[PDB]
């Protein structure tokens, strides 16, 4: 048995002699086929406390199929920031067959306060995202679950619970699905301490975003009020006065990023926009912040990183995207990875370097150090 999990500061980016962005060796984390009849989609990403690199995703069994597909989340580890990865081991095993059961689309939550990871995904008997009907019963297998998985031994050990009823006030919320890749534990302003992710739902009102959050580290989630239309995957990130920042996929198929803003740690969200400068296919992305812990009215705290596939319409050039201005503009795209990339995702090490993680017949994983980062936005 493992360590319980010590409470410890999220790593921040730091300097690297690199001079430019250039992507590190290629690790092929799982590849589709191995074993046969197996695929592998929909990557998750995260420092746990203790330091170790963590990623998450989903073994589909038969086809890449997503939910009602009876699929598994699994999970490898690097203990050396990417260099060696341990085996596989199963945050939470799917059950083929007539009463078959499924866990799909990941993402991780860290909390520095206590050194406890989340693992959220949904949980899938009959019915997958759209054809989910209302109704928040553990046992309905007409409805699309959510299930969080929680570790207090940075990530060896899970236990399982169903959040699907304490996350609906909404009783015409027919749906919904927390977004693969990774929340955010606020660290800034009011409501520091508050764990939050978001989440895609229907209701009576139309596809919308929606923040869940807990102010207990991590015991209950209450669901914040819902925004926008033709929302999807969306992520949050915390800006450096602690205001926040939505980043969406358009299920409208603009072409563009989605942004909205709260100024309440989620309860609440604006008129939701696109974003002009951050080029889209409709597809998963995500945003974090380069320095976490910097303090607010400092150049560090405005820094967000963004990932996604930089293309209008195809899911190819998986793109690291550069903000100095919380969010305000984008400085700098480079693409890290021409040709398929799928879902991307990415996360700062302990190393201070950068880890990213996209979708080509399989998982792939790889470093980017990021030395190159002050000539792009400098600190001071």
């Amino acid at each position: 048995t493992w360590p319980a999990a010590v409470p410890a500061p999220l790593p921040d980016v730091r300097a690297d002699s690199s001079t430019r962005m250039l992507l590190g060796p290629v690790v092929d984390l799982a590849v589709n086929e191995h074993p046969e009849g197996v695929f592998y989609r929909i990557p998750a990403l995260a420092t746990a406390s203790n330091g170790d690199l963590l990623a998450s995703y989903d073994l589909r069994p038969g086809s890449a199929g997503d939910a009602p597909n009876p699929n598994s989340i699994v999970q490898r580890r690097s203990r050396d920031n990417g260099r060696t990865w341990g085996p596989q081991t199963v945050i939470h095993a799917g059950t083929p067959g007539r009463r078959k059961v499924g866990y799909s689309d990941p993402s991780y939550l860290v909390d520095p306060a206590t050194g406890r990871i989340l693992n959220f995904h949904v949980k899938s008997y009959d019915r997958g995202f759209a054809t989910s009907e209302v109704g928040t019963d553990p046992d309905d297998r007409h409805v699309l679950h959510a299930e969080v998985s929680t570790s207090t031994d940075n990530g060896h050990t899970w236990t399982h619970r169903d959040i699907t009823r304490e996350i609906t006030s909404d009783p015409t919320t027919r749906t919904r699905f927390v977004a693969s890749g990774q929340g955010i534990a606020l660290l800034h302003g009011p409501h520091a301490g508050r764990l939050i992710a978001q989440m895609t739902v229907r209701n009576s009102v139309g596809q919308q975003a929606q923040s869940i959050y807990s102010d207990d580290h991590g015991i209950t989630w209450h669901a914040g009020n819902p925004v926008g239309r033709m929302m999807d995957e969306n992520k949050v990130v915390e800006l450096s006065d602690g205001t926040l920042m939505l980043n969406s996929r358009d299920a409208a198929r603009s072409g563009r990023r989605k942004v909205a803003y709260s100024q309440d740690g989620g309860l609440t969200w604006g008129p939701v926009k696109l974003v002009d400068d951050l080029i889209d296919p409709t597809n998963n992305a995500q945003i974090i912040r380069a320095y976490p812990n910097a303090r607010a009215g400092s150049a560090k705290a405005r820094i967000l990183l963004f990932t996604n596939a930089r293309n209008a319409t195809e899911r190819v050039n998986g793109t690291l995207s550069v903000s100095c201005d919380d969010g305000r503009t984008w400085v700098s795209h480079q693409t890290y990875m021409p040709g398929e990339v799928g879902y991307t995702t990415a996360a700062v090490q302990s190393d201070g370097a950068l880890g990213v993680l996209w979708e080509r017949d399989g998982i792939r994983y790889s470093t980017i150090p990021m030395g190159w980062l002050n000539s792009v936005c400098p600190l001071a």
